[PDB]
């Protein structure tokens, strides 16, 4: 906001600085403006060729001079004439020995959501982005280095992938790569990583640049044979399944926050790779990891069904006291064979909860949080068991609910069941997290109204609202229509009740059907229309988690290795498809 | 998986075997490779004409030699040059006396979902499938037999129907059939069955090859007269209603597992045939078979309403014992006129259940299973009645529910009601069989939580959860909101209950609306959009069942017989339509 305010004022400052100097005004159609610009910059800016030539005759040092602002730092007139595509000025600027290697470190050039363009820092990178082949053919003739890297580390190959017109990005990727012609450099330009470690092939995957993914994939395709309609294609599979030493391209797509990246999961070498590694080793481990967790939660349940309880030593403290049984002490808890059989299962439970923490906590989405909370609630149950602290029903009840709802995590192994878990998340963190603020406020209004209406009345007849916390809970239950409307029929209720509850009943049906239409638009189109895409993104997330947390003996590398077939040491995936 | 692994390794083995031999490498641009191939095979594979000619000059025995692998067994170079459509090589191979009758018995050629192509075994069958008319015009000139049959028994007529480009399949069907020119053979080529017994006309129906159904139907159309816009067309109806000796084409479409086959039910001779036989004899028997079954289930109900019961001889065994009446013994069950009137209806019931087993069990979808289970539960009721075994309420209650829900089978006679039964099946074996795994797991988590919260409390106030099987059943009922939320208001419930039940109530509404949107997508588009198609497939299934299980006197053959009209002994169906 404040920065956007300053840019505009600096841009309005610049228009004043042009008007003050008649020479700078003449350039518009040694003094410097608000942006640090010169007359050569302004003539290049508005494509004033004749003003630029007359100024460069007087000052030929003006060509070398960069803008001095923070917004346009390092920018020379050559940058301006390049993006404005004035060919004859670019020729004239190079004739006056313009630097083709100048770096524009200005904030307006840096990759940021505030800036609409990201063109890099070098005139090659500016020229390729504005799609001028000739200037690229002209700048390299004057010593411009294609291997130039930015503050982000991007070369021009990386920058073209980050451009909104993906078709022009393809041709300029072709042109600059054809101009390398070096074998002496340890990395060719397609193989040069940026500072994040992403190659141009990896960058197209992370950004969801689909056509740049496809063009780069043709370099990694070898066609073995063609049998009429059939053809056999062998895929390099080096970067899309790099594992054991570095993050995979599949791993980068999952961790990135771009929904466009997940379309790359539907591209051909990626798709059969994921489906193969899922069917080969992905499913039978995950269903085995599912069955072990299910027997664990059943073992945790039985220890909670048979928890140590004794008749209460105390007398009843009120007529409203319903307690009959209390927790045993520690020595009382274990003195019999049934207590020893439970002690085995409770020890299995705690050892299971410790193993959960070991495979989860030293590592650091939602099912991460649910199982860590479940393992945490188990340890609190043991701690209270050891010190004989009362209230163990509170950690267990969290753990029974959290422990069983983790069993729903293993629905994603089945193809139909997995997007149903997607529905549950989007309904609760979308439509529920929105509408609960409208919904609780109606509950607070009517529960307060319902409380004071029965505040004079006797609670024995109608105790829905006997104190204010129960009046909140009852009105919540009346909202969802899970308990009946309060009625006695043997006594006179207040007349203000019948008006309020009829007003409540209309709003509660109206608001609850509104939550249904909101959850209608969610699960129908966002999830059930895209069930195959969402389930595939679940597999890649599940498998990458499996690969990190499993030994090498269990997980063989996917594809077929060369050097027994003379292809390299790389792991190749063969796909046979029908071209018809 | 493992077989797909082996094929790729064998394909990568083959690329090594080419590189080792310089002669085999020269063929790529007497030794044999991994696939058993030769240099002539590899030259034919990559369309290397000049390498093939030089090799066949040296070895002319190489033309005769087949590949020796399991994957490509029996394949010669003539097969390879045919599918690759190298005309000049095919001419050159025939000039060296190539076998046109060689059979490729390899696993890659066999019809299987692992193999993308099914081309048959003979070079005629390969040439027609890759759509080369000239090679077919050339191979027959060298002695190729069109009547060749595979291990599946398919001739080239059958194979063309099994091809994904149905338009090219039509022309090659025309070309090969025009080349038969034999009357001496007992079956012409359109009439030659495969090993399954299917002709090319029957095969197009079973596979749902609609345009091959239409082209073959024109041969079975005779146009009687044309009256301006009106025309009268007479259909052969021989194979689409073969009955009394063999399965019909209608019967093949029902029993097959292809959804594409049911579009053939909407083709013109099929459609009016089904609608005619349904209206003529299909409905009035089925509604008669419906009314007889309805009076049977009403008779079974009245025998269960009036089942023999006496006051209990024992005393009450607990304060929680609600039993007042018990079953009579066998001699007590029948000693009065009302007992004799029930004995008639019970004998009608058992004789009815035996007749169900006779018309169902010696024969061996869902309503098959439901009525056999109903007839089985009836016989258990009699067995327990005879030996005075207690617990007869268990077989009856299964039989009352199963017996009445069979009456829903007769909804398909009515056109609107039939797809509603489709909805019930798809919702229960789709959306229910999926979502019950997510839904029971939430129930198990909260019922366990609800149990231990009230494990200390006294059950007399709140006995929803007094033991663990009732806590499961109550939480199931709270999930569907068919019983009210537990509340006392005269006693203090645990505070962990109000948190857990509010957590339960949100999830239970959220998950239950999710089941509604899932059942929304089911019944709307899968069934109600396709209600006429689903109801028509119900008729064909019902009628074919009727034809098997009814005497000849009740079911006359459809159409109009010739030989009283001089058309043959075949049964013809006349359809008058408006061509406008
Ligand atoms: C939600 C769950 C937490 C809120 C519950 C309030 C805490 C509480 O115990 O309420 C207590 C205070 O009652 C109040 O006066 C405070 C409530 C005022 C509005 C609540 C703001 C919450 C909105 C964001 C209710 O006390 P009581 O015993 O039910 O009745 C009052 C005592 N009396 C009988 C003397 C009148
Ligand atoms: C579904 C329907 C079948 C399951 C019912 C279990 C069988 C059963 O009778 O439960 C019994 C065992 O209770 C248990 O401890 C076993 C239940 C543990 C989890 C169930 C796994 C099912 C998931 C797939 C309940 O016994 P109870 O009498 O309800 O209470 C325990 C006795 N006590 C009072 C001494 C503590
Ligand atoms: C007494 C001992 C031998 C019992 C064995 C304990 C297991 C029942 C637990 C221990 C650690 C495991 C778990 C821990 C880590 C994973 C991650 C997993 O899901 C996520 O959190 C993924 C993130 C997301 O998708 O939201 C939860 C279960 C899983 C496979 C495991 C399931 C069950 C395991 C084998
Ligand atoms: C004893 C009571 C008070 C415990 C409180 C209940 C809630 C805190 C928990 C338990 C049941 C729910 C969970 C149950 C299952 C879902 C699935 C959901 O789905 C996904 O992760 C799909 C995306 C993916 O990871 O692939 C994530 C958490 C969620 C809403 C829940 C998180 C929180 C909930 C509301
Ligand atoms: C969407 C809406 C507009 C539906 C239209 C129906 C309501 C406008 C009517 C239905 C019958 C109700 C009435 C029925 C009876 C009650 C009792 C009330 O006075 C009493 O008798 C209270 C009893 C007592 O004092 O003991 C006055 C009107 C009231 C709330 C109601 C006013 C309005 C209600 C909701
Ligand atoms: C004492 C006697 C004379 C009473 C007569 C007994 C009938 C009530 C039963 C005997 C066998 C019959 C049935 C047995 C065979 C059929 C199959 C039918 O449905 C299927 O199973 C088709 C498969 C499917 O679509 O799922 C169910 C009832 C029906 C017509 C019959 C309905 C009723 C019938 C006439
Ligand atoms: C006493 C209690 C414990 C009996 C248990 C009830 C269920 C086992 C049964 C009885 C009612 C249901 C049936 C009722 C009717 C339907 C129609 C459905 O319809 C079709 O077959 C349409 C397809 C076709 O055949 O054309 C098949 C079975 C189904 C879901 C049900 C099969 C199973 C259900 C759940
Ligand atoms: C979709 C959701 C987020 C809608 C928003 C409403 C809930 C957040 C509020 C509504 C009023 C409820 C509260 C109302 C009163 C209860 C009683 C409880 O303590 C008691 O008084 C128990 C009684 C006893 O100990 O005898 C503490 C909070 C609780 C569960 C509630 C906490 C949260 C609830 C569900
Ligand atoms: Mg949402
Ligand atoms: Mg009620
Ligand atoms: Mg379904």
């Amino acid at each position: 906001e404040s920065w956007a305010q300053s840019r505009d004022e600096q841009n309005l400052l610049q228009q004043k600085r042009i008007w003050e100097s008649p020479l700078l005004l003449a350039a518009k159609d040694h003094q410097r403006g608000a942006m640090g610009e010169t007359a050569l910059h302004i003539a290049a800016l508005y494509d004033n060729l004749e003003a630029a030539m007359v100024l460069m005759e007087a000052a030929p040092e003006l060509v070398f001079e960069p803008m001095t602002s923070e917004l346009y730092e390092g920018q020379t007139a050559l940058h301006i004439a390049v993006v404005n595509q004035n060919m004859n000025l670019v020729r004239a600027l190079l004739a006056r020995r313009a630097s083709v290697s100048a770096r524009a470190t200005g904030t307006a050039f840096r990759r940021s959501p505030c800036n609409l363009i990201y063109f890099g820092e070098h005139p090659l990178s500016f020229a390729a982005c504005v799609n001028s082949e000739e200037i690229v053919r002209l700048l390299i003739e004057h010593g411009a280095d294609i291997r130039a890297q930015d503050s982000l580390g991007n070369t021009v190959l990386h920058i073209l992938i980050l451009q909104p017109n993906k078709t022009f990005a393809c041709q300029m990727y072709n042109l600059l790569l054809s101009y390398d012609r070096h074998g002496d450099h340890l990395q060719p330009l397609d193989l040069v990583p940026n500072h994040q470690g992403l190659t141009p092939f990896k960058l197209a995957g992370v950004e969801g640049n689909t056509v740049m993914f496809q063009h780069l994939m043709q370099k990694r395709k070898h066609t073995q044979w063609t049998y009429g309609p059939l053809t056999s294609t062998l895929y390099d599979l080096t970067e899309i399944d790099s594992s054991g030493d570095e993050q995979s391209l599949l791993e980068l797509i999952i961790t990135t926050k771009k929904r466009e990246a997940r379309q790359i999961l539907d591209q051909t070498p990626v798709k059969e790779l994921v489906s193969l590694k899922w069917k080969r080793y992905g499913r039978p481990y995950f269903c085995m990891l599912g069955a072990i967790y299910l027997l664990y939660i059943i073992c945790f349940t039985m220890c909670c069904i048979y928890r140590p309880l004794k008749p209460r030593t105390n007398n009843r403290t009120s007529p409203r006291d319903n307690t009959l049984l209390q927790q045993k002490l520690l020595q009382e808890a274990y003195m019999t064979p049934k207590d020893d059989i439970r002690l085995v299962g409770e020890l299995v439970t705690v050892i299971g909860a410790i193993i959960i923490l070991l495979v989860e906590v030293p590592d650091i989405g939602p099912f991460h949080v649910l199982i860590i909370t479940y393992a945490f609630m188990v340890l609190v149950t043991m701690v209270m068991r050891l010190i004989s602290a009362s209230g163990e029903v509170v950690p267990m009840s969290f753990a029974l609910v959290l422990g069983w709802c983790n069993v729903m995590y293993f629905a994603r192994g089945f193809q139909m069941l997995g997007p149903f878990t997607i529905m549950i998340q989007k309904m609760i963190f979308g439509d529920l997290m929105r509408f609960c603020w409208l919904m609780a406020v109606v509950i607070l209004g009517f529960a307060s109204a319902f409380y004071i209406i029965f505040q004079t009345e006797d609670p024995e007849e109608l105790g829905h609202f006997y104190d204010y916390p129960m009046a909140l809970f009852s009105t919540f239950e009346l909202f969802l229509t899970i308990i009946d409307g309060p009625a006695n029929y043997n006594v006179d209720l207040p007349f203000m009740y019948s008006i309020t509850y009829a007003a409540f009943a209309i709003i509660a049906t109206l608001l609850m059907l509104n939550l249904l239409i909101a959850m209608m638009g969610d699960t129908h189109w966002r999830v059930a229309h895209e069930r195959d895409e969402l389930w595939r993104a679940q597999i890649v997330a599940t498998t990458v988690m499996l690969e990190r947390k499993l030994p090498r003996c269990l997980w063989p590398r996917s594809g077929i290795c060369g050097r027994e077939y003379g292809l390299g040491d790389r792991w190749f995936l063969r796909v046979e498809d029908r071209q018809d």
